[PDB]
């Protein structure tokens, strides 16, 4: 069988499938399935600070030249009808402890998907808040501090991770997007596995941020493109804008202090329990949309995703 179950086993994908399925066994729902959480990718990279801010702060040694971080891809399957299908896909970027500031001990969850065919319907959030809690508790117990979450509102016909949603699988909008990730957030501050949150804007402000220099730097994030725009626009102070574009989009990003404080400053070093895992076809999202394209390997119905998840998973076997 080229099953999710048969793909490699990891610490993290284990931690988060024992998650899931206990939850899953105290609701005894007869609709649901066994659930399969595997990590399908895991790749050491850095992030280059773009021209405009290596002029300004990285020529004057004010600031790192690169970040380095890892990054990990993470799918969760559940079993319908005697067959997988994949229904959530996260690509995070994690920044260590021998990264350096801004962005040492932070995980930054870069873009997430999922196809609407959980079953059943009424554990769908629930399955999702027991994944992304779970990645949060996992990450702050190995030694991560803060968590960043881009709620980027998606749009008609545009696919993150999978190829041709569901047409009725609704786009949210910002409002909804920010509701469910504070309701999500929120139970995650009361099991004490978060210790507090806040939106960028609030969290630059009482972090007394005066600099550029001092916003974390991420691979593919709104804010390293936001600061280039800004020097370009300077050059016909760079502060007050960031804090105006940090007030204009507050509602959509989440900066979520896991570890405050007192225990922060005694930390050890982070050493991720988990080997390397290359797979080209996982390494970032378009592999796999570009894949999906060519092999017209769809998502758009329950039969469709079925017989996709099916196709994703001979291709991770064979490689
Ligand atoms: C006319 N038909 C068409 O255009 C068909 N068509 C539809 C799309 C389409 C739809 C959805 C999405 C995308 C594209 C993007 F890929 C990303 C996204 N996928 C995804 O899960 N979200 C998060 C989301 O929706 N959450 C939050 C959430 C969910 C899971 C989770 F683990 C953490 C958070 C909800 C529960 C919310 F209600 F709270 F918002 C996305 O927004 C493209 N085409």
């Amino acid at each position: 069988k080229f099953s999710a179950k048969r793909l490699p086993s990891t610490r993290l994908g284990t931690f988060l499938e024992n998650r899931v399925n206990d939850f899953l066994r105290r609701q005894n729902h007869p609709e649901s399935g066994e659930v399969t959480v595997r990590v399908v990718h895991a790749s050491d990279k850095t992030v280059e600070v773009k021209p405009g801010m290596k002029a300004r702060f990285v020529d004057s040694g004010e600031m790192a030249e690169s970040f380095p971080y890892r990054t990990k891809a993470l799918f969760a399957f559940e079993e319908i009808d005697g067959v997988d299908l994949c229904f959530f896909g996260m690509h995070v970027q994690e920044y260590g402890s021998d990264c350096p500031p801004p962005n040492q001990r932070r995980v930054y969850i870069s873009y997430l998907d999922s196809v609407h065919f959980f079953r059943p319907k009424c554990l769908r959030t629930a399955v999702y808040h027991e994944i992304l809690i779970g990645y949060l508790e996992y990450v702050k117990k190995l030694g991560y501090t803060t968590g960043h979450i881009w709620a980027c509102p998606p749009s008609e016909g545009d696919d993150y991770i999978f190829h041709c949603h569901p047409p009725d699988q609704k786009i949210p909008k910002p409002k909804r997007l920010q509701e469910w990730y504070k309701k999500m957030l929120d139970k995650a501050v009361s099991e004490r596995i978060v210790h507090d949150y806040k939106d960028i804007f609030k969290q630059a402000t009482e972090d007394r941020l005066t600099s550029a220099k001092e916003l974390p730097y991420f691979e593919g994030d709104f804010w390293p493109n936001v600061l280039e725009e800004s020097i370009k626009e300077l050059e016909q102070d760079l502060s007050q804008k960031l804090y105006a574009t940090m007030e204009k989009h507050k509602e959509v990003f989440f900066v979520i202090r896991l570890i405050a404080g007192p225990a922060a400053n005694s930390l050890p070093p982070i050493v991720d329990p988990d080997p390397l895992i290359p797979c080209d076809l996982m390494d970032g999202r378009d592999a796999f949309l570009t894949l999906a394209r060519d092999r017209h390997l769809e998502f758009s119905s329950l039969r469709r995703a079925q017989w996709s998840t099916g196709c994703m998973l001979v291709e991770l076997h064979t490689q």
